[PDB]
């Protein structure tokens, strides 16, 4: 992921089949001649898409040019949460299924996995980061405090950002409850709030679409993960 001063990011296409699939997902959603109401609504929850991009001198090197969801923030606090009960897709091999379940064998039970966070601490004007091993170490007993950490700025819990997050996730859940044409595996929600007195800006966007597939069913694992995440955030409001 390359961050560009124009308010965009360039995401390098992953090797096939993942990179090509993510490209085609964005092309499908953002097709200029799209009149599918489901897809037009989905656009609101994705980074804006500016098409495929390559360097002028390197047509081989393929990127997606996307809105930088963090651009409007002064001190963005960022968390990436993988959503669903399964982080492997319908065409995964036995080995891949085993790999993915072994990365986090609680995915079926919890329905989400924190991939990382970067949190602004007001007292020290500095960021604290957690890597992939943080979320993979969370259990049912520790998931609430694990998530809470994202919203704690060193002196208080940002319940404003928690409540805003619930409200934005709820609109995404509504979209999911009103479509049966796409299932999303190994995709994430990106949470951003303002760390730096009306810093009430919050973003929750869907990202990472290397494993989205056509379907004829509600995405039940995704819905389960969103509901559980909402449940956890709601309990944090009682702290
Ligand atoms: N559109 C975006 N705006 C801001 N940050 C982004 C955006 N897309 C990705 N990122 C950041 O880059 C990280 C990795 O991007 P992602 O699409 O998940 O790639 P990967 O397929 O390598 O997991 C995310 O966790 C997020 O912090
Ligand atoms: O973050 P880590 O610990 O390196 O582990 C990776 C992580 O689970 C990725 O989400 C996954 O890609 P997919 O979500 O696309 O499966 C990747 O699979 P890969 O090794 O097959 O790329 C894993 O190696
Ligand atoms: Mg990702
Ligand atoms: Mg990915």
């Amino acid at each position: 992921i390359l961050q560009h001063p124009d308010g965009t990011v360039l995401k390098q296409l992953q090797p096939p089949p993942r990179g090509p699939r993510e490209l085609e997902f964005y092309n499908m959603v953002y097709a200029a001649d799209c009149f599918d109401g489901v897809l037009l609504e989905l656009r609101k929850y994705l980074p804006k898409y500016y098409g495929i991009w390559s360097p002028p001198t390197a047509p081989n090197d393929l990127y997606l040019k996307l809105e930088d969801v963090t651009h409007k923030f002064n001190k963005p606090c960022i968390m990436d949460v993988k959503i669903g009960q399964k982080s492997y897709d319908p065409f995964a091999s036995s080995e891949k299924i085993q790999q993915q379940v072994s990365k986090y064998p609680l995915m079926e039970e919890i329905g989400f996995l924190v991939l990382g966070m970067r949190v602004y601490h007001v007292h020290s004007d500095s960021y604290e980061t957690e890597n992939q091993h943080y979320g993979r170490s969370l259990t049912k007993e520790t998931i609430k405090d694990g998530v809470s950490r994202f919203f704690h700025n060193g002196y208080c819990l940002r319940k404003d950002a928690v409540a805003a997050s619930i409200q934005k996730i709820e609109k995404i859940l509504q979209w999911f409850e009103n479509q049966k044409q796409l299932n999303f595996y190994a995709s994430s929600l990106l949470f951003v709030y303002e760390g730096s007195g009306s810093g009430g800006e919050v973003e929750v966007r869907m990202i990472d679409f290397a494993h989205v597939f056509p379907s004829n069913t509600i995405d039940e694992g995704y819905v389960y993960g969103l509901k559980h995440l909402i449940s956890v955030l709601r309990s944090i409001l009682d702290n």
